[PDB]
């Protein structure tokens, strides 16, 4: 993640995980020993066990593998995603229009390059964007352009195989949809769960007793079922077939959603952990990827047409960025200001970033040094820790040069 | 209406619509005779039959009733509208607080400078509202305070009679609202029928059939029956109940909404009165009525805080105002461009009224003399007609001004 030097670099065991370590993590390890310019040399040691030893020794002699890229399709793969989103990119960008075009591109990949089959993928490829029409084929040789459909996926980034799954419930939703709340909308912008958290299916049950009335009335639409929660309650629930996969992720994902709903209602970190036993990097590792997610579904509406769910969801991207109320979507325009910032000139009756601008720098700084309870006490990312005095001039600073901005 | 002098005004009948013509309207009728500084006398006749002259004489020696307002109620009635109206308007605002003041402010009324029952009619409208939680009662006397509900009539100038209507209609479309098209905002938006027209049933159970799945989505939500069209073609339906009247009212009010949908589509006046029968000025009626509607609903849903409402319907003010695509709003902005105007400037590419301004004026001159299709051909609303090289030019300096304006 980050560059830090340091004289010694102890590594504990030579088995992470469960396992052992890759080498290209253990070279970035050992890697970080010797402080630049200040030490003579580094050191790193291995701790290691008796019975270990034999890895720990593979781990110093060792390299790293060769790359070798996912463009290779496996045994039992006719196709493979990244091939699809490549072929999927060539052809509604336009730039590879025709099949004597598409081999001609995929000459030029690193699949191609190692292996100086391949002709086969590419057709493989475009007979599944076919199928579907993320692409169509017109006569000349066949010639192929988009879809809207595949329009969309391209100007979205999402994956296909993923689009059909994201096409139909979007549209599942807009024949019904539960305004009286943001949890339907949260739960279309919620990404698929990936293991962000070990969920404690005893306290989601014992939630879903809880759960408000017009957020149950979002479950029963979205496909959540107080069954199969006990059924998770009442010991381990396994998925053999696809349609498992299924009924269980809409569960995970709806779980995501409530812990969302807390987090864009400005409900504390430690909360949020009392409540739902989720750690405060993982709920803002999940903070990210569903602010990442949201930008991707609102341009995919966008490009359909689907004006009244963009409408709706576009708040969400900032909101869950940042994780606000509606009324702090303007002031966190200054990047100056987290949701606790924001919350605190709100409160005050600083509402918009225009108002901000006028402010008398003074009394900024009297409203941070009053409502955050010398010594570097707030701290901004782009920065070291800033005072009282010198955050609020740039904060005055910053919100008239977005006016100027804005204006110009 | 707009004042037109002439030198004869003749009146063809004494009876207008069935009934005597009305003195006020006679007065205005007659009051026109005479142009101001060209004649030397103005001359009215009203032909009269040999069956009607003591009507004529009616007319042509009555003079105009003595006023009287609505503030009174009549024989079998507790409380008016208008009344319910003042006392809330009063107490919402804060401006009378006590009993001591309603009386207070009903002494200042033209209802008692005409007595110069009333302090019962006050204590009926204060108990009908406080039964319905649009204001709440403390101890102090009693004290009156608005409820979130009572503010929101007030705000959004909707009647409070109404507003139970309206409140729980709302609320049952957040409850499922179908986003799959712009539908069920318009059903929310649409006035009260107010006999805008005459509905040819006939007619519109032929388009019930045509009528798109996810347009008959809506109908089902709103409560449209199939049968009870097939029940209005069969003959003639009436009401004796008030859950008789509502039931009848919901087919008035969707067949209003189909009307503003193909409005709001674009879809030309001409075609509009084929499809469904409606006069030009029964639809530009409609449509003025409907924008003011359209503003009302944004404002009650703002100041309840169903953000997800506001969202939605505020959009539809400006497109029902001047019967407009999503796109066009932007241009619209300038007031020399209709709908019309809007169209033949975004088909040009000036999608947006920054690169309006932009615009080489000889260009939006020639774009407007090509696609309308000297001697004034334009005709603008708060002008005579205008040549298309003066329009273009005033088109172009005034986008450049809504720029300045928005920019300062």
């Amino acid at each position: 993640g980050v560059n830090l030097p340091a004289r010694r670099v102890i590594i504990r065991t030579p088995i992470f995980g469960g396992r052992p370590l890759d080498i290209l993590t253990y070279k970035q390890m050992v890697g970080r020993a010797g402080r630049k310019g200040v030490d003579t040399v580094g050191e790193s040691i291995l701790i290691c066990k008796n019975s270990e030893k034999s890895k720990g020794i593979a781990l110093l002699q060792g390299s790293l593998k060769p790359v070798r890229s996912c463009l290779q399709r496996r045994e039992g793969e006719e196709v493979t995603g990244s091939m699809i989103r490549a072929i999927l990119e060539i052809i509604v960008g336009g730039v590879a229009s025709t099949s004597q075009d598409m081999h001609t591109y995929a000459a030029c990949t690193f699949l191609a390059a190692s292996m100086k089959v391949q002709l086969g993928a590419i057709e493989a490829c475009v007979m599944w964007l076919l199928e579907n029409e993320f692409i169509q084929s017109t006569e000349a040789g066949k010639v192929y352009h988009p879809t809207h459909l595949g329009s969309a996926t391209l100007s979205s980034s999402l994956s296909p195989a993923d689009t059909l799954d994201i096409f139909a419930d979007l549209q599942r939703a807009m024949k019904g949809f539960v305004l009286e709340n943001d949890l339907h909308i949260l739960y279309l912008v919620t990404p698929m769960f990936e293991d962000w958290t070990t969920i404690d299916w005893y306290r989601f049950f014992c939630l879903w007793e809880k759960l408000p009335t017009s957020m149950k009335r979002v479950a029963e639409l979205v496909g959540v079922e107080e069954g199969f929660l006990a059924r998770c309650v009442k010991g381990k629930v396994v998925a053999r077939t696809e349609r498992q996969h299924r009924q269980m992720a809409i569960h995970k994902r709806f779980f995501t959603s409530l812990v969302l709903l807390d987090l864009i209602s400005e409900v504390p970190l430690r909360e949020i952990n009392q409540k739902y036993g989720c750690n405060r990097g993982q709920i803002q590792s999940l903070q990210q990827s569903a602010a990442v997610y949201a930008g991707m579904i609102t341009v995919f509406s966008n490009r359909l047409g689907w004006h009244n769910m963009e409408l709706l969801l576009s708040q969400f991207q900032k909101r869950l960025t940042f994780g606000i109320q509606r009324e702090l979507c303007d002031l966190v325009r200054v990047s100056l200001l987290n949701a606790q910032r924001a919350r605190v000139l709100y409160a005050s009756g600083f509402h918009t970033v225009a108002d901000l601008a006028r402010a008398n720098i003074v009394e900024v700084e009297v409203i941070l040094k009053n409502a955050v309870p010398n010594m570097r006490t707030i701290w901004v990312t782009g920065r070291k820790g800033l005072t009282e005095r010198e955050a609020a001039a740039l904060i005055v600073e910053e919100a008239r040069m977005i006016l100027q901005q804005d204006l110009v």
